[PDB]
């Protein structure tokens, strides 16, 4: 297994960008060693700069639900770009996408496009405050909602993977309005409310966690959150940037039946291009400029290319059998990966919901971040390298959810299991 | 001059999105309130959803310097999209793009790509505060540095256009670690520093403002700023998101010989695709994850399509007589406008540096925001609507700089001055 090309390129990159990467998660810093420079990606596969081919389970971290380089998405983008990549003015495409999103998502009645998850979460942060007139916010421990200053407290994603403290650069003055708490812990929430009357604007959370491993809400936990926030005139916000259009057409809020007041979207909505969105109840959105006082600008927000990619992407998920297939194939992978773990003598656990899954090297179960932190990070490290040299690409972290697409085949699954068997037999 | 389709389309939009747009300035609120919807852009022109052709001076807010729909930029993108549009792992393109940017801009010894100028603006503040260990930041009235919390106070763009105030979702707890001074007031700055010892991280500003109208730095303004920050061990940061590559290849810092410690880029570097970047001295960039403790990530960061359109744009700008041609046409146009005003009895003033200019309905001269606010916005509103009917497209705000391209011909410059005359002979 040669990685000479990925090696030279990565070495050069370190003298050019901080740690040779455009993002901390692309760093194999915890998973032992150096990364893989990709060359191209198509369907469920990816080819590095040395020729090795892999079956992808990362999918550019989420957008790829239809599979890489999807023919219908890439031709629609071909024709579209003949008209120019950006206007800086309205274009009918915005209406078409805005319309689709309102339909797709239950809570959403009025939308605002933006350029990424980080901008959507940051905008919804502000809006929460402006709308309620309150300063404090309740975010759970291990969750990630971008790197907006106030969210840089007890974050997951790369902060966990890298083992970093909270912040460095965000004033104490602002971090103080961020009240934290263990995921799945309803009692902690209540205690925070009764102890800070008239100050809590809302609760924000990953309806199903993906940045501290994969974690599902406890039975009743979401409903409880709808129930208590209503009682204190507080806002319930679901960061569905990563679960949006993946867990279900309308997301966790549609699947599990609970409707928030504001939701954020990203990833899959771009179709592979930079796109984010935030929206919800009409009366809350009215506070956004140029309709209301809360200002939020964007030179490239709503550009035609991003709009096109997303439109097409959504038209495909809308076809029959979409979410069934995703469930079907991801169940086999999860069950099989667990089946093998037992059969080879290793403590393990995880599960899946539609096209998203997780698998930890511990007995479990995992209900929160602290539980997640008990995984044998040393074992996962040797298991990753193993899965690698066998042609399977996984999130270089024990703290990320794995993804599955409509391009993955029953055969791709089996080939994965087979390699998982081979790898675990040593360890 | 019919705008039927643009009207029904914008009308429908207001039901779907806040204000019916994606960035505030597109609502046309300052110039009558009735926007036109684009269908396509090419070379130096734009086209309505009604069939009208305009000569563009907005150029998508900066990015289209080489002209709309550049043949070489789009063919290049059509070639790269067959290899997928988003990887999630490193790619050779980031290295080549990075290397080019380090070469181009003085201050930059190490860069980090992001998805927007806003993101880069969030980031540089946090980095500057983290590096020094101080929380006070100094900013100027009318300078836009991304719709973020800490900076939504007397900002530019929509703010310095439709009179947007301070805060819009940002508490007194955010906009309190930030100080303010009138752009161009060296004394106020020395004051602020003396008035606040050992607690100012640095100064961030637009080297040339385009967000409060086009405004150039006075005599030894920048030179002064560098010398004072140096003395206090404070950082000098240049938001060159607008100026970079448009004023000069190395932006304003290269043009006026002053070198800041860090700088932010955006717009042009992505060739009309969601992109941004921030870089500066090595020793400081080290603190950025994963190389350092300060967190900042981005899913779509450093993607291939954006890196591809960035490189083709920088290649075209590196050709012979690039910035020469812009200075040449932008002067003929800037002067042409100012001449027609003197001859039609309308007081006005303006100016240009390379392919960027300004034109204010007042005798000026404009040295700051207050100065900018003595403009006759009723005349502008009317003036603007006039030009729109002659087929010339201008920034729908008196506080927004105009832009020129390498596709604008001498003849397009002549015909605008023609409209400029037929129109100014009214009002
Ligand atoms: C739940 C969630 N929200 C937001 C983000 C960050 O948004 P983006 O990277 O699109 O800026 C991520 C990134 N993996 C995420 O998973
Ligand atoms: C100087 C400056 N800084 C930051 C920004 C933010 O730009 P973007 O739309 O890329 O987030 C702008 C946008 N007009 C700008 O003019
Ligand atoms: N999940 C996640 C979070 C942040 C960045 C990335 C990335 O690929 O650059 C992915």
């Amino acid at each position: 297994f040669k990685t000479i090309k990925s090696d030279e390129i990565f070495a050069a990159a370190q003298k050019l960008m901080p740690g040779g990467v455009s993002s901390p998660v692309r760093a194999f810093k915890s998973v032992g060693g150096q990364p893989i420079v990709f060359d191209r990606v198509k369907d469920a596969y990816a080819w590095d700069v040395d020729g090795n081919r892999y079956i992808d389970y990362v999918g550019t971290w989420g957008p790829a639900i239809c599979g890489h380089a999807h023919p219908e998405v890439i031709e629609a983008l071909k024709v579209a770009m003949e008209k120019g990549t950006s206007f800086g003015a309205p274009c009918a495409l915005e209406n078409v996408l805005a319309e689709m999103v309102n339909d797709a998502v239950p809570s959403i009645e009025m939308v605002r496009f933006v350029n990424s998850g980080t901008e959507a979460c940051m905008a919804v942060l502000r809006l929460m405050r402006a709308y309620t007139g309150r300063d404090k916010i309740i975010k759970f421990e291990g969750c990630y909602h971008g790197h907006a200053d106030m969210f840089l407290v007890k974050a997951g994603s790369g902060v966990a993977t890298l083992g970093l403290p909270s912040s460095p650069g965000v004033p104490k003055k602002t971090t103080a309005n961020t009240l934290t708490t263990p995921y799945n812990d309803l009692e902690a929430v209540k205690a925070l409310f009764a102890e800070n009357p008239g100050e809590i604007a809302g609760v924000i959370l990953e309806p199903i966690v993906g940045n501290s491993g994969f974690i599902v809400p406890d039975a009743g936990f979401l409903e409880g959150l709808r129930e208590i926030t209503l009682e204190h005139d507080a806002l319930l916000v679901f960061d569905e940037v990563m679960t949006g259009f993946r867990i279900a057409y309308g997301g966790v809020q549609e699947k599990f039946g609970v409707t928030p007041d504001l939701t954020t979207l990203g990833k899959i909505i771009g179709g592979g291009l930079p796109v984010g969105a935030y929206g919800g109840k009409r009366e809350i959105m009215q506070l956004v400029a140029p309709a209301g006082p809360m200002y939020q600008a964007g030179t490239l927000s709503g550009n035609p290319l991003a709009m096109t990619a997303g439109i097409k992407t959504l038209e495909l998920l809308r076809q029959p059998g979409t979410y069934e297939y995703l469930d079907q194939i991801t169940k086999r992978l999860s069950d099989g990966l667990l089946a093998i773990a037992q059969e080879t003598g290793h403590a393990a656990c995880g599960g899946q919901v539609s096209g998203m899954f997780g698998f930890f090297f511990t007995e479990g179960p995992v209900h929160n971040y602290e539980d997640a932190k008990k995984s044998d990070l040393q074992k996962f490290s040797r298991f990753h390298r193993g899965m690698l040299e066998q042609g399977i690409y996984l999130a270089p972290s024990q703290f990320e959810a794995g993804f599955t697409s409509l391009a993955h085949t029953e055969e791709d699954i089996d080939a994965t299991l087979a390699a998982a068997r081979t790898v675990m037999s040593a360890l």
